């Protein structure tokens, strides 16, 4: 289970020639979108910043501000996503999502639950540097209920480390979840927040299997039968992530492409934020769990230059 991405540092890189290339495309009458998507999808996020710095030092124009004006549509949303630095991306998505009573809970659920504690320690700091208040403070403001209490548990980024499997704790946690689920009629949601948010990944992977043999249900089936709403999605999101993170994002991409139409914001977020992390593992678990390739479903659910950059980001 080696994590590798689909986009690496382009060999033979020049900050200035690529800046001059992106200039002529946007300069003049109209655009040359194929010259932009080929450049951006074949350059790493670290290289994309050196081109942005050389673009401003050469012409005195903001490369990001010139892309929003020259482009539009779904192609505009994907291009600016690749431009945002990896250090700023996850905080940028949580920023624009956490806003208002119509807060998109899926973006909060997908990012906070599938990111390692070390990944979230950098997210909380970057959120406070670029923006005003704290990520945790802005979460509880536009959130409530047990769904809020689970979000801040994960935001603490203090999960137990992997350092051995405890048979005694595995059997008692599996019983405590059973003694808070099917047996305890109703639901004691606080017991699920403590176990699913604190214990180590290796410990919970063995609690999931020990819970199955003492109850008969998988840990995912008890969650849905007892919980509903955003709390049900948060519990299932951490469980699928603890089992395998690339397997969870592969599910988030699969269900974003079928329905009445394409969830373009979700497909852009996952394919970009993991393009240099574990996107190859995502498409590996994608051909395994759904009997089709990511390159195929993007081919038939997207159009124009917007699908060209998505397929180059996939890599055949
Ligand atoms: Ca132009
Ligand atoms: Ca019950
Ligand atoms: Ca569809």
């Amino acid at each position: 289970q080696v994590l590798r991405g689909t986009v690496t540092d382009f060999p033979g890189f020049d900050e200035r020639a690529d800046a001059e290339t992106l200039r002529k495309a946007m300069k003049g009458l109209g655009t040359d979108e194929e010259s932009i998507l080929t450049l951006l999808t074949s350059r790493s996020n670290a290289q994309r910043q050196e081109i942005s710095a050389a673009f401003k030092t050469l012409f005195g124009r903001d490369l990001l501000d010139d892309l929003k004006s020259e482009l539009t549509g779904k192609f505009e949303k994907l291009i600016v996503a690749l431009m945002k630095p990896s250090r700023l991306y996850d905080a940028y998505e949580l920023k624009h999502a956490l806003k208002g009573a119509g807060t998109n809970e899926k973006v909060l659920t997908e990012i906070i639950a599938s990111r390692t504690p070390e990944e979230l320690r950098a997210i909380k700091q970057v959120y406070e540097e670029e923006y005003g208040s704290s990520l945790e403070d802005d979460v509880v403001g536009d959130t409530s209920g047990y769904y809020q209490r689970m979000l801040v548990v994960l935001l603490q980024a203090n999960r137990d480390p992997d350092a051995g499997i405890d048979e005694a704790q595995v059997e008692q946690d599996a019983q405590a979840l059973f003694q808070a689920g099917e047996l305890k009629w109703g639901t004691d949601e606080e017991k699920f927040i403590t176990i699913f948010g604190t214990r180590s990944v290796s410990h919970l992977r063995k609690v999931f299997d020990k819970y199955m043999t003492i109850s008969g249900f998988q840990i995912e089936e008890t969650i849905d039968r007892e919980t509903s709403g955003n709390l049900e999605q948060l519990l299932l999101a951490v469980v699928k992530s603890i089992r395998s993170i690339p397997a969870y994002l592969a599910e988030t991409l699969y269900y974003a492409m079928k329905g009445a139409g394409t969830d373009d914001h979700t497909l852009i977020r996952v394919m970009v934020s993991r393009s240099e992390i574990d996107l190859f593992n995502i498409r590996k678990e994608f051909r395994k769990n759904f009997a089709t390739s990511l390159y195929s479903m993007i081919k038939g659910d997207t159009s124009g230059d917007y699908k060209k950059a998505l397929l180059l980001l996939c890599g055949e």
